[PDB]
């Protein structure tokens, strides 16, 4: 028994087990659902494109794991600033049956000086999600924002507009989660005092058990070792699962 | 008989389609531009639901908001899970579809189950009608094969409220044929629903000469003025280039 084994099981149970690939199929999503039911316990969720939600729901139900949440993505991956498009996609994700929607913040608009559109877009999408008892995560795309001031500002605006989680990255740009970006976002959660109502999700590039342990260590430091539960912490990852299971002897 | 006259008619009745594994926003934007042809606009585009919002914006910004947006649900499998089909249909409506082409559960019908097809079409029609969205039903004539089954699937779809019956998904070995088209249009005529139910051949219709044959069937069964945009569509992609070529473009 090691800290690495303990952190690896913890991380596994916080995973949004993800496939968001150009060649995704029903068959691949079904296999992903089976993978989410691991020999050491269930992941917290899967994360898939909206069109796969109904077959995923059926698959999770039929294998006896209806408690595995179905997350999806909207305004994705580009984070455009057209609220009508973001909201139409979010309403469709809800209609497909999403439990959680991860919407991309309009980060290029923010970089260009538009703080208002990011607030309005997140608020509109939160309104739809809240009306359906769906949790809203907001992807701010730290690898494109780059500057600590912009990462803090995007996080702050998303929280003020009602984000239930803030998420680092889409996984569809070159640069995704870093420990530095993660720490900045979690410091915003702490500084605003919203740790009871806002979770954190690093996504993209988290591939090994040692990586997961490093990201969890930041949460334990800033909030206490009990804070990072499924309502407050998720890993957006895929190949990470095999690394965690290997660390656990499976 | 004139191929230029039939080609201009067919162009204006096209649901210009892309339903491909490599579809992207860029490809759908290009399709929207293609639908605004130098001899007039197609009736609609037909795309996967996730591209509806960007297509609507693209069509509006080029001044052709009258080009309708059709999409597909329960597609292409035609499975018999009504909850899944209805969820996808409701999502298509929420994306902004003008029209939903749902796949009939034809494998269930081939196994002897007529009721699931009725209930599935009816459930999707109820959602669409409440949203002022038109429902087409794909019966997959190339998998049904037998004339009696093609007639039965058409009849069930019409009785459950289809606004259009459509031959095919474009995703199986056999799609539209003139024989299947005639059988389906005969059902429309025989049930007396030619005022409320249109017909759409889809899949494999690639040449102006083929388009001419399908319109000739409609003209024979219903008269030459029946096939307008509310009662006739072509489900096709590369057909548009063949029609434009026949028209000198
Ligand atoms: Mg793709
Ligand atoms: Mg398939
Ligand atoms: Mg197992
Ligand atoms: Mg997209
Ligand atoms: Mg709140
Ligand atoms: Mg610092
Ligand atoms: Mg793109
Ligand atoms: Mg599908
Ligand atoms: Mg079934």
């Amino acid at each position: 028994m090691t800290d690495l084994k303990a952190s690896s099981l913890r991380a596994l149970k916080l995973m949004d087990l993800t496939t968001l690939k150009d060649d995704d199929t029903d068959e691949k999503v079904i296999a992903l659902c089976h993978q989410a039911k691991t020999p050491v316990g269930n992941t917290a969720a899967i994360c898939i494109y909206p069109r796969f939600i109904p077959i995923a729901r059926k698959t999770l139900k039929e294998q006896g794991t209806p408690e595995i949440r179905i997350a999806t993505v909207t305004n994705f991956p580009h984070g455009n600033d057209d609220i009508d498009i973001a909201l139409a996609e979010t309403r469709a994700a809800i209609a497909y049956g999403a439990d959680e929607v991860d919407v991309v913040f309009p980060y290029r608009a923010l970089m260009a000086g538009n703080e208002q559109v990011g607030f309005d877009l997140v608020k509109a999408c939160k309104e739809a999600c809240a009306a359906a008892n769906v949790l809203l995560k907001v992807i701010i795309e730290t690898g494109e924002l780059k500057d600590e001031a912009l990462i803090r500002k995007a996080s702050e605006i998303s929280i003020k507009a009602g984000a239930d989680f803030i998420k680092t990255s889409t996984g569809k740009v070159a640069v995704n989660a870093t420990p530095e970006s993660a720490r900045i976002m979690m410091e915003v959660i702490r500084d605003m005092g919203v740790e009871k109502t806002v979770g954190f999700k690093p996504a993209g590039g988290v591939r090994t058990a040692e990586d997961a342990q490093k990201y969890l260590a930041i949460a334990d430091e800033l909030f206490g070792a009990d804070w990072a539960d499924a309502r407050h912490y998720r890993f957006g990852a895929s190949s990470l699962l095999a690394s965690l299971l290997k660390a656990l002897g499976h």
